């Protein structure tokens, strides 16, 4: 167990547990410090840490020590005996809290027993030298007022009070002659500057601190966790594993880049969580090797140590036994020490990945910041840690009987205000970048608000080095993980070996290197005329001495006038916000503008499914203008085109090394070693893929995800500024009124703020999801593929290497010169899929990844869309698309392939996308419109098959072809084996749903079947289990290829490819999404237009058509004529028959040019009667259920309704529309829907039934039924002449 001693500052010096110490950095010259032994080998010195600091630097100034910290200064802290005693009792309480749990008690025991080796790099292997500043520290025995007698003592840790900056805790190791024992396996006396009362504050980006933008946000730290964080650094320094290696360094070449000190891997390990993932597997192994090498040196020393010259009283065996246990070396029957790989591996991982702030926080149920790279906030002062009503050894601030155990309420600033006090900003120093415009206006920006972007020098290039493949070579992986539970239960982890006595000979060699610290300017001037995130955020604020503001959508005016505040919300919102009303209308206006705010904020849930983008926050560009001028133009459109990339402030230059070659060692004649060598190269190859991926992840986390973090914080500040601005206006307007008026105004500010805050929280969640999606998108589409390229290239090179090796050694492989090549061929075939969880176990990162992978749209590897008069790939993988001159394109995303040699599209797909999942797994979807056969060319139409889309590489691939009325999907594997599945629509139908009409096609492929879906429905299926590998990323050629008629053509739209099999559910959804339009369609599926001649079709009476009756102002219904020739293969009913109707716009006299007919539009349904344009009317006064429509010349009569509203009652995709007559546009009085009705006629000679063009109220109720009745006689379609249909 661990015993924590008790004592008061005024207790007498006894030269044993209470001493007068001569600190290492004192160089043995004057001034001793009263020190207290809190536990064995651990001392507390309740005084400010002054080594290396100027006395005046303890006062707040115009300077700062660290550029990434809100520094608090207070030269009076610890300036009295009573203050020193409070510090002591507080440290005693914190150590008790630490050992209150096994994990922390274990940390303390490891630290107490991790005694520094007796010596350093300068000591002969055969000796123990205690006479060095990193091993022995002196205590003054003599009476006060005389350095008469001094005694030496061994120590592990000395904790001082804070240096100039109270909240800047730090652990310091001892360097002598430019070298650090604590970094070379020996370990050495560790020192710390610590302050328990002034703790850091942090706030979860995703999590909302009690969700209260008007109250204090964030959480304050548990000083016991802060202490344990530093103790972990102590632990590393004591075991001499605080090695230096390739550090993470921030890029500082641009004015928007955050400046910080270099960050060593050890610091990130200490924190834990996701931070270790920023240290590449390459650097992880480099550090492991350095520490292991350091331990080899110590184990050698233990085998050679013979004497201790400095202290004749040192018992050599006792120390050898102790050091053997410290480093977990093994000892043979004769006392020979050696390194045990298993024990070393366990010790190393326990020290680097077991004891981490994250792991400890989780075990002690203490809340802490999410990452070392989170923004720093001003600290707070804990009122009294010695008061058990506020802080306890067992629970810290989160005391259960105070109901503050849940959700870490005890550390919540908005909830546990009784626990802390805010700090005087007067004593705070913060490093700021002053961005001033050219002559100039200047804006101060806290260095913490800038973008942290790791420089490329931060990452290891070890992957570019060559590797020797021996027969015993093995691949190595260092898991940045460690079972915290096994650590807590690990028996032999803790020493049961006697701790040697601390008294030794006095130190006489005080040689030591003492750090010198200096403040630097707290403000750095930089010139820039850029208006990026910092300026946009700034334009949304107003001075404290101003209370009357107005909102504006003009960023420039907002900058210029102190009374103008920028807003990225709608024009209307801005207008209403600036509205002034009478007291009697104030409450109404408040409810209105507050509601408007919530509506505006909520636009953050905007969907864009037609562009294959599920979520998009439309106003991000206007709010921050971050990245590539995102405030200009339409953000949604700019995003559909370039994606996540447009939001980045800086595109990083990634390190993606050419993997070094493999040098397989030769073992002539020996066959066993030769085979082993082969396999080792293979397994090592995988280590290369994994390490490369780790390299990518590390860079993504420290150069890309960091920028997206800044953006998330920026949107939080932006939305808050907006709410604050609206609140300022509401207050100003309310205070203009008299007290008498105010008394009659029904307003509740707490409710106003509650509503504004809730809207912000909703917006924040959407924004966080959107941004995380963008970040992962960039990783998967803009980073991983670049790595895959290098890795595939490496594979090819190695393949050649190995095969050859098999050849030069075939004379030793006897009956395996074949078996080995096969194993190699298949191995370098299946590539390694990227799995983020392999490089990190952080919950938010993993769920971020899993979410992205669960969204079917991220499986799109090709998405040809129209943009700026051209077809381009918006999938995000950057396919090269060459559209030749003979391809017709329009803004409706339709493209036409003709019989011309230059009517072609060439697509070069990205070769670095995991398309080969070993087994076929992909889908292709697109819309198509195939022209009707030429009646005099039916034989060739049914006989000649022609390809339309071909994707082949090395004689393998897929293709889409057509043979008359059949569309065919064909696969060809590497062996030339072929299989096809097809859809054939009937060409003998009176009325076809497919011929010359737009329809949706979807082809899915999995390991077993190949199926074709048409308009969301499964139509055909083929068993393709016998199909071997199919190369599918070859060049895609869109072009009619075969024996086609010169008039042959094909229209296509929305061609896309998914690297997975779409489900019937996904397909049905895509069909509905791509079918949607505000406008109605015509018979062929194209947009319905005004001023366009159309024949009319009735879905409920397919073979019927309308004709003006000879001597009657009515439309008689006749039977369509039909295909007349003798071909046995075809049949249809004529479509270009009956009156030629034309649709006219009701309002706006913007002439009769043309335009799109939209649902709900009011129209006139006219038609041509020879040289005149007639109209369709409805006699107003009929009492029956239905009546014949009145067809006559254009004119206005009180007796006839002439206005029609075009409707769409079907909720599912259809080309039918309905026509409604309403009393008038405003009324809700429905006269009826246009249809066909049957009448009985009995004349003097003829007796029969005849159908007429009518209006009927009966349809009104029928169109409400579900599922929609497609057969209703009120369903019409408009047929314009089309080159794709001849009769
Ligand atoms: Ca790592
Ligand atoms: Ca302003």
């Amino acid at each position: 167990p661990v015993t924590i001693n008790n004592f008061n500052y005024n207790d007498p010096i006894d030269n044993n547990n209470i001493i007068m110490m001569e600190p290492p950095f004192a160089r043995g010259t004057g001034r001793y410090y009263k020190a207290f032994k809190i536990t064995d080998r651990i001392w507390i010195i309740p005084e400010r840490y002054t080594f290396g600091y100027k006395p005046e630097d303890f006062n707040k100034s115009s300077g700062i020590f660290n550029r990434d910290v809100c520094e608090y200064y207070d030269p009076d802290y610890l300036n009295t005996n009573d203050k020193k005693n409070i510090f002591l009792q507080t440290m005693i309480k914190l150590f008790n809290r630490i050992k209150s749990k096994p994990l922390g008690e274990k940390l303390l025991e490891m630290i107490i027993n991790g005694i520094p080796y007796l010596g350093d790099r300068r000591v002969p292997l055969e000796e123990f030298n205690t006479n060095i500043a990193s091993v022995t520290v002196n205590k003054l025995i003599s009476n006060p007022g005389e350095v008469e007698r001094k005694k030496g003592i061994f120590a592990n840790l000395i904790i001082f009070g804070p240096g100039p900056v109270l909240n800047e805790n730090e652990t310091i190791d001892i360097g002598i002659q430019n070298h650090f024992a604590s970094r070379e396996g020996f370990g050495g006396i560790m020192q710390m500057k610590f302050c328990p009362e002034y703790v850091s504050v942090f706030n979860n980006v995703q999590e909302n601190k009690g969700a209260s933008i008007f109250n204090r946000r964030g959480y304050f730290s548990d000083p016991a966790l802060i202490l344990m964080h530093e103790l972990i650094h102590v632990l590393h320094g004591l075991y001499g594993i605080k090695v230096d290696d390739l550090p993470i360094v921030p890029n500082e070449k641009k004015f928007f880049m955050q400046s910080t000190d270099a960050i060593q891997a050890e610091e990130l390990y200490t924190f834990g969580g996701q931070d270790p993932s920023i240290i590449t597997p390459s650097t992880d192994k480099s550090i492991y090797d350095k520490v292991l090498q350091n331990f080899r040196g110590i184990v050698d020393r233990l085998n050679k140590v013979l004497v201790c010259i400095s202290d004749p009283n040192i018992n050599i065996n006792i120390y050898k036994n102790k050091f053997k246990d410290k480093y977990k070396f093994v000892e043979d029957s004769e006392g020979k020490y050696s390194i045990d790989v298993e024990s070393f591996d366990k010790l190393y991982k326990s020290l680097m990945f077991g004891f981490t702030e994250t792991n400890i926080a989780e075990n002690y149920k203490i809340k802490t910041r999410a990452s070392y790279f989170s923004d720093s906030l001003p600290p707070v002062k804990i009122k009294n840690l010695l008061d058990n009503e506020i802080y306890t050894i067992e629970e810290g601030f989160n005391i259960s009987d105070k109901d503050m155990e849940k959700e870490y309420r005890g550390q919540n600033k908005a909830i546990n205000k009784q626990a802390y006090e805010e700090i005087s900003k007067e004593h705070l120093a913060v490093y700021k970048i002053q961005m001033c415009k050219s002559v100039g206006i200047c804006i101060d920006v806290d260095n913490e608000d800038l973008f942290f972007i790791a420089d490329k020098n931060s990452f290891s290039d070890d992957l570019s080095k060559n590797e020797r493949i021996e027969y015993n070579t093995q691949s190595n992986y260092i898991e940045n993980d460690f079972p915290i539970n096994e650590l807590i239960l690990d028996t032999d982890l803790i020493s049961k070996i006697e701790l040697p006595s601390e008294n030794t000979e006095s130190l006489t060699d005080f040689n030591v290197d003492v750090p010198v610290y200096e403040k630097q300017p707290a403000i750095k001037k930089i010139f820039t005329d850029e208006n990026t995130i910092f300026q946009y955020l700034y334009s949304q604020t107003f001075p404290l001495d101003i209370r009357d503001i107005s909102l504006t959508s003009s960023f420039d005016d907002a900058l210029l006038f102190s009374n103008k505040v920028y807003s990225f919300f709608s024009m209307d919102y801005i207008k209403t916000a600036n509205k002034v009303v009478e007291a009697g209308l104030f409450a109404g206006w408040v409810k209105q503008i507050v509601n408007d705010f919530v509506i505006e904020a909520n636009k953050s849930n905007t969907m864009d499914k037609i562009a294959d983008i599920s979520l998009i926050v439309p106003y991000i560009g206007l709010a921050l203008n971050v990245g590539n001028e995102t405030a200009k133009g339409n953000f949604e459109n700019a995003f559909e085109i370039a994606g996540a990339s447009i939001l980045l402030e800086f595109i990083p230059e990634l390190l993606i090394p050419v993997v070094g070659a493999f040098l397989l060692e030769s073992y002539i004649d020996n066959k066993n070693k030769i085979i082993k060598t082969i396999d080792n190269a293979l397994t090592k190859r995988n280590e290369k893929w994994s390490d490369m991926y780790g390299l990518i992840v590390a860079q993504w986390l420290s150069t890309v995800n960091t920028q997206f973090y800044t953006i998330k914080e920026g949107m939080y500040k932006a939305l808050n500024y907006q709410a604050q601005a609206l609140e300022e206006i509401i207050k100003y307007r309310y205070n203009i009124y008299s007290e008498k008026e105010k008394s009659n105004i029904n307003i509740d500010f707490n409710d106003i703020n509650s509503k504004l805050n809730e809207g912000i929280n909703q917006a924040i969640d959407n924004i966080n999801n959107f941004i995380n999606g963008c970040s992962v998108s960039y990783l998967m589409k803009k980073m991983i593929p670049l790595a895959v390229e290098k890795l595939l290239d490496f594979d090819n090179t190695l393949k050649k290497n190995l095969l050859n090796y098999i050849d030069e050694n075939k004379l030793y492989l006897i009956g395996s010169a074949e078996y080995e090549k096969s194993k190699v061929n298949k191995y370098l075939k299946t590539i390694m899929p990227f799995d983020l969880s392999i490089y990190t176990n952080d919950t938010i990162l993993i769920e971020m990844f899993n979410k992205y992978n669960s969204e079917i749209l991220n499986n799109i590897i090709l998405n040809l869309r129209y943009k700026d008069n051209n077809l381009i790939d918006l999938s995000g993988y950057g396919a090269k698309v060459e559209v030749y001159d003979g391809v017709e394109l329009n803004d409706k995303n339709q493209f036409k392939l003709t019989s011309s040699a230059n009517s072609k599209i060439r697509v070069t797909q990205n070769q670095n996308i995991i398309f080969n999942s070993v087994f076929l797994d992909f889908s292709v979807s697109f819309w198509i419109r195939i022209p009707k056969y030429k009646n005099d060319g039916i034989q060739n139409y049914i006989h000649n098959e022609y390809t339309i889309i071909n994707c082949m590489k090395n004689n393998s691939g897929w293709k889409i072809s057509i043979r008359g009325n059949r569309i065919i999907w064909t696969l060809i594997d590497i062996n030339g084996k072929t299989k096809s599945v097809f859809f054939e629509y009937n060409i003998r139908e009176d009325i076809s749903e497919y011929i010359n009409r737009w329809f949706f096609v979807t082809i899915t492929n999995n390991l077993n079947n190949a199926k074709i879906y048409i308009n969301g429905k499964l139509e055909s299926n083929t068993d393709i289990k016998d199909i071997r590998e199919v190369i599918a990323n070859g060049e895609i050629i869109f072009k009619l290829d075969g024996d086609i008629d010169r008039t042959q053509f094909i229209w296509m739209k929305y061609f896309s490819i998914f690297n997975t099999e779409l489900s019937q559910s996904n397909i049905e959804e895509r069909y509905k999404i791509q079918s949607y339009s505000e406008y109605l369609k015509d018979f062929w599926g194209n947009p319905l237009m005004y001023n366009k001649e159309y024949y009319m079709f009735n879905a409920g009476n397919k073979n019927s058509y309308i004709k003006l009756k000879k001597d009657s102002p009515v439309g008689e219904i006749l039977t369509r004529s039909k295909y007349n020739q003798n071909s046995k293969y075809i049949n249809y009913r004529d479509l270009y028959i009956g009156e030629k109707f034309i649709i006219r716009r009701k309002s706006n006299s913007q002439s009769i040019n043309d335009d799109i007919v939209r649902k709900e539009d009011y129209i006139y349904l006219d038609f041509f009667n020879l040289n005149q344009e007639w109209r369709v009317y409805t006699y107003k006064y009929f009492k029956k259920e239905e009546e014949k429509l009145f067809l006559a010349p254009i004119s206005d009569s009180d007796e006839f309704y002439n206005t029609i509203q075009i409707k769409e009652y079907d909720e599912q995709p259809t080309y039918s529309c309905q026509l409604l007559f309403k009393k008038d546009e405003e009324s809700t009085d429905e006269i009826g829907l246009i249809g066909i009705h049957r009448f009985y006629e009995s004349g003097i000679v003829f007796e029969e039934y005849k159908d007429y063009f009518c209006i009927s109220k009966w349809y009104l109720k029928e169109v409400k039924r579900k599922p929609y009745n497609l057969k209703l006689g009120c369903n019409w379609q408009f047929i314009p002449k089309d080159e794709g249909w001849t009769e």
